[PDB]
Order: C-alpha cells, then structure tokens, then sequence
C-alpha cells in the first residue's frame, strides 16, 4: 500500500524507535505506527576518556537488534540510525559504530549537534502547535541544543555540553545538608557561563513561545502536575502541549534539592529519574531563566519525528522532480522491495557525479544520464541482480549488476554481449554508480558532493554529510572509478 519507514535515534540517557506509514498524496505526512524506547544508558558506559566501553556497545547492539526485529515485524524494512551526544564525543565512536553494524546491520551514524536541533525542531512541530517566534529547549543526558525558528523550520541551533548526565557526574554531591542545593547552584553556573555569550539568540521578545522536548521536560511536566492536583501523565494520553510556569518549575527543584537521591526516586513523576533529575532540573531552570522565558509548552515529539519528516520530504521531493518513465522505475522498484529513501539517494548523488564529469569534459552519449539514475534505482532489487526500449534495459541490467568477473562466463550460453561502445559505456556508468552508492553506505540520506575535480590524471571529490561508513565505502567501491576515470580522492 503506502511507504513504511523506520527510524531510530541512539541518545546518551535512552535510544528511540519511530515506525510509520506514509499519507496518500506525496504530502510528506506520517502515520505512527509503532514506538518503543530503550534505556541504553550510554552515558553511564563512557570511561575517563570519554571512550564507550565494551558493555557500552553491548547495550547498543541489544537495543538495535530489537529495533531491527520490531521493523521487520511491521514491514518498515530498513531502520535509518542517527546518533548524537554520546557516540558523537567518543573517541572511539567510529569503531564502536562499524562494530555494531557487523553485529546487527544497523548502523548509529552520528549526526552534528546543530543538525540534531533542527531535526528535533521538526519532531516538535509534529506534536505542538508553534506559533510565529519559537524558542525550544531540548535537554539530554549529554548536550543541550537551543533552536529558534518559525512556524515550520529552524533557523538558529546552538548545542551546548548541558547534559543531564554529563552535569550529574561533573558536580558530583556531598552527603551534607545543603549537598543538594549546591548541585544545584554550581549547574546553574555552568549553565550561565556556557550560555552567556549566545543567550541573546534565544531570549525572549514580545510574542515568545518557549517549548522543551525529551524525557527531562517530560517527567517534569508530569511532576508539576500532580504537585497542582493531577493524576499520572498516563490518564489524559500523555504530557504532550502541557504548559508549565519557570515558578512551578523552581518549586519543583527546591523540593527536589532538599530530598536525598533515594527520597528523589519517590517523588511522583520523577520516577525513573531520580539519580540525575536534580542536575537536570537546575539546568532547565536556569537556562530558561537566562532567557527571559516564563512560561513552557512540552512535546512529545523528538529526533526520530524530524527523521521520519525529513525522509519522506527527500524521497516525494526526489519522486516529484522525475520523469514518468524514471517515476516507473521507482514504483517497479518498491514494487520489488527496493529502500526507496536509499535508492533516491544513489540516484541524486550519481546525477551530481555525472554532471560535474560532464562539466570538466567527459564525453558521453545522450541517453548515459537516463541509464545511470534507472540503475541507481533499481542496483539492490535483488529479483533483477516502461518508456525504455530493449536496448536501454540491458544497458541499465548491465549496470546494476556490474562486477569485474562477470557471472555468465563469456563462453557460457545466454551470455550477453552487449556491442563496444555500449560495453565501455555499461563501465563508466557503473563507476559512477557504486562511488554514489558508497556514499550512502549508512542510509543517512545527508551525502552532498560539493566539487570534482581533475587532478592530474585522476580526480578529486569534495563531500559532506558523510559518515566514516561512507568514505570507507567509497574507496573500497572507486576501484572501477579509477580503472575508468583515473585515481578518485575523496575530502572531506
Ligand atoms: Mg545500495
């Protein structure tokens, strides 16, 4: 019927899965059908270097392998992985990530900080009602992102190391009586020197409408609630679009201040918090303090409601810009099971490859463009290893499934030989396409190619969005590229 799609986002407090359906009409809207959140708790697995540790990846690979299962359980196929806070700092992060893909195929693809912001920024304005002038908050266990924007997009991301985790161990507590307020009133230092030179982005003018995401805000909306009179969040759906006052918050964190960490656990709403919830409720409060804000909203909506917008945006973007006949292509290809996300991607970046060769004076023959986005489609439609002529699909079979020693022997019956000129063009094409398809070797979709360039005898691409993944796919797949083209150098 409809594209099911999974996305999943590997925080340092918990790791989030999104399953969802898209809606007839190439709008770009969702429907959920499925979440689940597990508590990998990364950023209790980091040592004094700031390395993941071996238990560290064992909860990462548990956590993916369910999600992987819960995916094929709906459908959705391919779980989209991005990562943040705690992989993103690791010095080990890249290692760690390309041995969890070994054990679970899925790979955490670590994403920037302001990148991060925005995606939340989407997930948000899925789940709440913003308004002309926004202003969220998003606290994690590891970084603190602040975004501002209007009514559909973010255009201003600052990522700060606010974490609720991180805090907790930076400002570890005393047994005295006042241990607890003490905590408190370093974190709000910390929160005060980090956010002083930029805070003027983010303070409130007239018309401010301030929002806060995660399971922090959550769990203090659900706190402050049952304080005034209210049953758990549980009744009434959830905490989504509850509003709350910077007093309410602060009476809150005195209370919590004055509780030991045990007595913390024990406070409704706060649960499942109660060993960082005190460092975390000072950086909201002060951080929403420095900027003026009296007043929040909380959502439910996060990282992996960005992820899903901003998949569906890319693919019916990519579906909308195609031909009919390319558009067949497409529909054959998810007809066979095909990652469309995936395999729009390839098709983008091979066009981008084969324009800038064309530009530095490659020749090809006219239909080589058309062949090479057909191929890009359908190169993992495993059933084949409209508008076309017979030629043109043999073309695009012999570059979807190219390889050096070809299965069919040359001597073996039903070997096709395909004439000279179209042999040598089947080569050239192919390289293009595995050099585009090593660039979405992740299935992040955030490859961009930003220059080719001769160099010498060879070549030079710029690119970004790319993850270690990427890049080593690349030079692992440039072989033909440079047996077609010359040497290729990949930056960046
Ligand atoms: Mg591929």
């Amino acid at each position: 019927s409809h594209m099911r799609v999974a996305v999943a986002d590997v925080g340092t407090n918990s790791s989030h899965l999104l399953i969802a359906e898209a809606l007839p009409g190439d709008a770009g809207g969702f429907r959920v059908i499925d979440t689940l959140k597990d508590r990998t708790r990364l950023g209790e697995c980091l040592d004094t270097r700031g390395e993941l540790t071996p238990e560290g990846e064992e909860r990462l690979a548990s956590a993916l392998t369910r999600f992987r299962e819960l995916a094929a359980s709906a459908g959705a196929g391919d779980v989209r992985v991005y990562a943040t806070s705690a992989l993103r700092e690791a010095p080990n992060g890249a290692e760690v990530a390309e041995r969890v893909r070994q054990r679970t195929g899925l790979y955490p693809a670590v994403i920037s900080g302001v990148r991060e912001g925005e995606l939340t920024y989407l997930g948000v304005r899925e789940a709440v009602e913003l308004g002309p002038d926004n202003v969220l908050l998003d606290l994690g266990g590891g970084s603190l992102e602040f975004v501002r924007g209007a009514e559909e997009r973010a255009a201003d991301v600052l990522s700060l190391p606010l974490g609720a985790i991180r805090m907790t161990r930076a400002f570890p507590e005393g047994d005295g009586k006042n241990a607890g307020r003490d905590v408190a009133d370093a974190v709000a230092r910390q929160v005060r020197e980090l956010l002083r030179p930029h805070a003027g982005r983010f303070a409130a003018r007239p018309g401010t409408q301030f929002f806060l995401s995660s399971g922090t805000a959550e769990a203090a909306a659900d706190a402050i609630a049952q304080r005034r009179g209210g049953r758990p969040a549980e009744a009434a759906g959830g905490v989504n679009g509850e509003r709350f006052t910077l007093t309410e918050l602060a009476d809150l964190l005195a209370h919590v201040a004055r509780l030991r960490p045990a007595q913390r656990a024990r406070v409704p709403g706060l649960e499942r918090r109660g060993d960082t919830i005190l460092a975390a409720l000072s950086v909201l409060h002060a951080a929403l303090d420095a900027l003026g804000a009296r007043e929040v909203t909380v959502s439910e909506g996060a990282l992996r409601e960005g992820m899903l917008i901003e998949e569906l945006a890319q693919v019916q973007t990519f579906s909308l810009a195609l031909s009919t006949r390319q558009r067949s292509v497409l529909a054959t290809a998810g007809r066979f099971g095909v990652n469309l996300s995936h395999a729009g991607q390839v098709a983008e970046l091979s066009r981008e490859l084969f324009d800038r060769l064309l530009a530095a004076g490659e020749t090809f023959p006219p239909p080589a463009r058309s062949l090479l986005t057909a191929a890009a489609v359908l190169h993992e439609a495993g059933q084949i290893v409209r508008g076309f002529g017979p030629q043109d699909i043999e073309l695009i079979a012999q570059i979807a499934r190219y390889h050096r020693k070809s299965l069919p022997k040359p001597s073996h019956p039903d070997y096709v030989a395909l004439a000279p000129a179209d042999r040598a063009l089947v080569a050239r094409l192919a390289g293009i396409l595995r050099v585009a398809d090593g660039l979405d070797r992740a299935h992040t979709g955030l490859a961009r190619v930003d220059d080719l360039r001769r160099q010498g005898q060879g070549w030079q691409l710029r690119v970004s969005g790319v993850t270690p993944l990427d890049l080593a796919g690349v030079g692992e797949k440039g072989d033909l590229w440079a047996r077609e083209f010359g040497p290729l150098s990949v930056q960046n």
